[PDB]
């Protein structure tokens, strides 16, 4: 869920 994470969708 990396791209559901508004700080983890920035490595999406």
């Amino acid at each position: 869920g990396x791209c559901s994470d508004p700080r983890x969708a920035w490595r999406c």
